[PDB]
């Protein structure tokens, strides 16, 4: 796509991020200068708050997508909505999307598709139980290379030791190579990706 | 603010800059064909070089503030105008805008304000006599974080010998950062700026 | 000059290259599934994809031109324009635009212009047997600042052995610097630029 424009695109949803931590700030201002008038109870403002804060690692989440994956694919649309498709239904998937650098010493390839990339294949790909489920699809722009494909997998002492083997495959590529990698956990439904080493959460 | 839509405006100032000088350039071109007519004076046209030069330099300064100072403010316009009103009045100013570099070990805090940028605030902080003029100002983003700051004096051979301490501070902190240190002299008005070691005259 | 609005177009450029790329793609695969059927004579759709191919080949040339040069000269329509004219006369020319890196130690000068770039004056100077068509063209942005220049030769043993003393300058002056040297050949009338010792063969 137009790196300017998906620039420009990019810089508008660190902007509406800006602006939702700004709305947030100010409500918690309110609410301590609140909390001395006998007349209040700030108990009523706390589902307001959460929800901003929601907000905020909502925009987060939607700009760092797109900062860090619109110069790679022009499918980051369909990528979130299989993630928010599979995560609701908690099924785990494990998403490579290739960046700036080459995958194809460090991935194990499973099956080959080289298919047109859309939800319904992703989500297909994922369903439990079925031939494609176990291990990575590795997506190249706007196609699914391929799936069931083997990561390295970090043996990083830094450990969340609770983490199962998706999670420390996604951070163990991402250690080699500038892979942006998502997660979904087939436990939590909770949404990751990794990125240079490290495992952030998203909220899509 | 938008960095795709600032690098617009940043280049847009950059050829306005450079039409000027064009302008500058044809002038004396004629200037120097028009001497050898003796139905001619050439000391009519240099009011109207003058002006050109006068022109070139406000394009240039507003081309360097917008080019170095729209990734890390959306200020400059308010930071502008007061460093325009404290050159009027020669009320010497020192006002240090953050970077990309954090300063927090570098300079040494006098007054904490945390407070919203805006143009009568910082002409009232350099207000002559008052308790706030005597040392910088330090700003970061849209806040005067700090003023009555103390900055390292850059105790360099090569510079001016005429030099007092705060355009010595303004060196100074240069040398150590990436930070932008905007001065106005106290003896003449005159406006410059600091950047990596090197002081540059500005007009506003 | 707007670099903004230049990398915008670069960007464009890119989209349409990468689309005729498509054009082609689908084309054969069209290609390779009629040839199983006796009722079709694939033969008759090789017209086309030669020209798609063509297609790509100048929607490429133009992307990389702007790309590489739009940050250093407003005038390459005049420059590609004089281009297409001395190719098809078969006109030998050797252009040089100089990029981040100043040539002057690296060029020993001809004849001084210091004149405004047009087409004419660019066709002009390489018009066969006339006092300024052996040697290159320099240009810096918008100006042709002289002629006739010599530059080094590539020693490389590793280039096309059928490559003349034109081709070898631009080759040899590439390996010093980043300036981008255009080639029209005398002897086929195919264009070129060398840029970091490689050349490029380009159709516009």
């Amino acid at each position: 796509s137009n790196a300017m424009h998906e620039w420009g695109l990019s810089e508008e949803l660190k902007i509406q991020t800006k602006q939702m931590i700004e709305i947030a700030e100010k409500e918690l201002s309110i609410m301590r200068n609140a909390i001395d008038k006998e007349d209040e109870c700030i108990l009523c403002k706390m589902e307001d708050i959460h929800h901003m804060l929601a907000n905020v690692q909502t925009l987060a989440a939607t700009y760092y997508i797109q900062a860090y994956l619109s110069p790679y694919t022009e499918s980051s649309s369909f990528i979130t909505t299989a993630i928010q498709h599979l995560s609701a239904r908690k099924h785990g998937a494990l998403i490579v999307v290739e960046r700036n650098e080459t995958l194809e010493a460090l991935i194990q390839t499973g099956t080959t598709l080289n298919a047109h990339l859309t939800a319904p294949l992703l989500e297909s790909i994922f369903y439990p139980g079925n031939p494609l489920h176990d291990g990575a699809v590795l997506v190249k722009n706007n196609h699914i290379v391929s799936a069931a494909n083997i990561l390295p997998l970090t043996k990083s002492t830094e450990v969340d030791p609770e983490l199962g083997t998706r999670h420390r495959a996604a951070i163990g590529l991402s250690e080699k190579s500038d892979a942006l990698i998502l997660v979904v956990s087939e436990e939590t439904g909770r949404t990751s990706f990794a990125l240079n080493g490290i495992l952030y959460t998203i909220s899509l």
